[PDB]
């Protein structure tokens, strides 16, 4: 009745998780593989530019880490079939490498002497599971192998658009997300690997419109937004924080008091609620998955019609990583 | 018949107006008002960080400054009241310190051996017109003392909102401006004159929430949208080019095509438009007022309902620097 | 140690944040002219140094923090607080009355110490905890914590100096930028041309004075140190460097060597490959960087080369709340 | 004097642009395995250096520029470029073939002449422009144009060895970040361990070479120099500080009317106390700044602190087209 925990992928996310995972109760990483040099892994894990230095002390060691004077194991495999997770007694997989997100590529880590669950860091396509946590878990009961903790950007979407629904019914709306620059982006202008004349400029010089998913793709978590919202992204230069403006049409006239009531009313550990004028910084490492922002709330009323604006702020980075965490863990403990 | 310019207040926007008018055939500056050492106004002249060096030659010389072989007269007088602009043949005073936003403050630069006409660079009050040029400047006649130029964002939003307007009919619209930080930010946390804690925070390290004003003012210069729009502002790390969002709803149902069609109709020098994927960067020190970008156009149609997302860049100094001195050109030449 | 704050400015208000987590001290007083409300937001939220640890509201006459409840009064000259009401032993004097005039702290119902976060002046004594708080003998009144600059500099030339003996030195900060250069280009008081400029998007040289002045606080170094800054875009976050001839010979290895024996709670030595995002909020005063060291040798003559790390904020206010504490307890 | 140019990346961009607006020189076959709708569109838009100066279209085969068509082809070995083809006497090397094997460019139908964007080796000669151009006499094949912190590195000390006799020096370059830096925290190619930091929010250590082989530049001076950089976050534009011991006794005034004195298109001499943004663009070599000079003479002892700006980009770039030109017209 220990969460075991391995990581595949050793980047940012994969990173980020295992050092939440150190504040959580009943969870901890017994195996990480990723192909980098562990010296370089273990560098990047003592130091990170916007979530600060380690909380604790990491060593290189023969085979792996080690990190608050626990062993660490740490390997270099290529494929998920060759990986033996069992011998660390890991249960559950965070797949976070990018290269395996399916369903048919990901369940190569259940095998035997392998894991048994495994949680993507990705939509993953077709015949997995999309969660939420603290939105739509309750659609797992144990019996999946594989299934995706979603995007960064729907875990911030998904609580305040759910609240919206179930409190006054969407009709449409557009998703716009003013948003920290990311590792897909090119420092200086050069060509990048897909070839997409925007994500080629300088990402932390410039104003940068790019398309997304998580609105688009909003259905996966909440059925009855099949198709409703749609949206685009402003990245801007900061090197983490964001935040997701939602305007929309509802099914009832409302008030701004009523919107902001009923944020409030679905707070919990996933889906904060502020009326404190904050800025970006400021919810740099927060473990919600999502915090409203009271204070940006529009409900403009012409001729009896209504435009509905909704503002919550996410750190793309952590607030993501604490969701996973936390599916992690409830994955796993429901078998 | 070449038009005198005087300009009270040398701050960014007043140093820009300068340099736009150096290119522009049939107007020139004689007088410059401002309370500063002339050695700092002449050093900021010279050298722009957003916009770049000047093209020319700036020498303090006894009175003045010498600008590419020409005298120009530079005084320190606090009060408009007290500037004898017609010893320099001005005919025209952009009033842009800031401190004589009004018809009775303003008025006073047009006194015995003083100016005639005076132009804003804010809105101004009651009682003066508010004019973006090529949007509404067939409401001036000539009889008018003080008009306003608008603001930088008015100028953006108002040409497409007008096109929206023409073409289709607005029922209403919020916007959303993602913004260069300005001057009334801190650069770094700290109290600002005001008390506004957001723009107390690090303008350079942060995206800022702001309040905006171009939306629900924009019947001063578009009636028949007067009180159908709103909107805020997302301030974030880029020293200067903005873009300014407005999602709405219409009173026809439309196609991308036929959105991006009316845009590119209604193209003139103030008014540009583009297909091409440009970043915020690649509109500093652009001469139109508002650039459309087709690229980001959404109609989006959910069960016979339309929400439609436009969008139009600005460099918020230099493109509103650009309409001014069409303005003071305009306004001057019809007396 | 109760400790009062004038100013609450940055200094002022992560002084206070420093002091909740040191035993044996604690802030029972501020005073500030600002509004207690947007005093109450920036002690709760800070660009640079994170959200404050634990709860702040604004109550009637103050702060309760973290339950504890704080005065705040808004006192225009230091001889109206009446800092015993509020058991205040020592002022940290941070407003920007950086005289012996911040001697009008202490009166019948006020202090009894007093530290600016500045230069003194004259009849001040300059003080950089762990290397040269032992001048103190607890009979001065107002002392100086010396600037943060000198607090990076001082230990690392102190090791240059006790080991192998300065000749001279030119010192090169690249520093974060700061409160005193405009976020756009435009007049700022004073009329520094270069401050003037937008800090945040430029390169920006600018005058320094901790090296010229460090005979204050290292003796056997007047006049023999200078230098200057290039202020970048971070928020905060700084690094010292000194290209100094010593009266010895020395290698790489020795002068790091050097270095690591003199570490203590103030001054930090590391081997890792560090940036400057990863001194921020840091406690040591200067973090001597092994890693960037050059030992130069043309000729049988010698360029050395040392880097200190500190942030300009957390650093500086570590130092200061280890010289309050000490100077309060002597 | 018609230029191909091998490698579309931010050098062969610029040089690209530059040319545009010196006479007697055109660019007529660009060679590149990118897309060329992506080249286009980058050399239409330069987020630091500003909108292309007039009109560029994708034609079937190359581009349309100001009406002239130039060549786009994407041979991934210089032996296949026929550059004879489109007149092209002189080849710029810039994909980063940096050995006397960039000769490969020269052949039947292919250049004569061909230009290094890089340190070049052994049997490569290393040209500054307005610095050492005279040791080219017409014969060789191929040369190299040296680094962009060469080209501003090289004049200063020239000056100071040409006026005074440098006995050795250290060089700290506070840089632009550039794209061998990660956007954001993660392994890179190479396994640099500052490297792999977010650029852009950080200020940076990172190694150089210019000051340790200026010797290819400047004979005198060899295993005279050494120095580092610091990287931080502007998008372009850099300075270089050189703190140098000298053979002569020196003063600021004399120092900076010596570098006053050596100036010209590709040394530049300023007074004005600019910043970084106010080079980004230039086309000389390397700016000396008067405003930052220092001479510290402590017990008959000086050190001598020179300093000069450039925009790594354009700078460097310019220097470029001035040793394309000369080395195709002699
Ligand atoms: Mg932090
Ligand atoms: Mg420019």
């Amino acid at each position: 009745m220990v969460v075991k925990v391995g990581i595949n992928g050793f980047g940012r996310i994969g990173r980020l998780a295992f050092r939440r995972i150190q504040n959580v109760e009943g969870v901890e990483v017994t195996r990480i593989n990723d192909l980098t040099d562990p010296n370089m892994l273990a560098h990047l894990l003592k130091y990170d530019t916007t979530q600060g230095r380690f909380d604790g002390t990491v060593e290189v060691k023969e085979g792996g880490f080690e990190v608050n004077g626990q062993f660490v194991k740490v390997s270099a495999e290529r494929e998920p079939a060759n990986i033996d997770w069992a011998t660390d007694g890991v249960e559950i997989v965070l797949e976070a490498t990018g290269f395996f997100a399916s369903k048919e590529k990901a369940e190569q880590h259940i095998h035997e002497n392998g894991a048994k669950k495994v949680v993507i860091t990705a939509p993953g396509g077709n015949d997995v599971k999309t969660v939420v946590f603290n939105t739509n878990h309750d659609i797992l009961d144990g019996t999946e192998t594989v299934i995706s903790g979603a995007s960064c950007t729907t875990n911030c979407l998904a609580p305040m658009a759910k609240a919206l629904q179930d409190n006054f019914g969407v009709k449409q709306g557009l998703m716009t997300t003013i948003h920290a620059y990311t590792g897909d982006q090119m420092i200086l202008d050069g060509p990048h690997r897909g070839g997409d004349l925007r994500r080629a400029r300088a990402g932390a010089a410039n104003i940068v419109p790019n398309s997304t998913g998580a609105a688009k793709a909003i259905g996966l978590v909440i059925p009855e937004l099949n198709g409703k919202l749609d949206g685009a992204a402003q990245r801007v230069p900061v090197p983490t924080g964001s935040v997701t403006e939602l305007v929309a049409t509802l099914e009832k006239d409302v008030t701004v008091e009523e919107v902001n009531a009923a944020m409030k009313a679905a707070a919990n550990d996933s889906y904060g609620y502020t009326e404190d004028p904050i800025v970006s910084s400021d919810i740099v490492g927060i473990s919600y998955g999502s915090l409203f922002d009271a204070t940006q709330t529009i409900v403009q009323t012409v001729d009896g019609n209504q435009l509905v604006k909704v503002v919550s702020w996410y750190d793309n980075e952590m607030s993501y990583t604490s969701q996973l965490v936390r599916t992690l863990e409830y994955f796993a403990k429901i078998a």
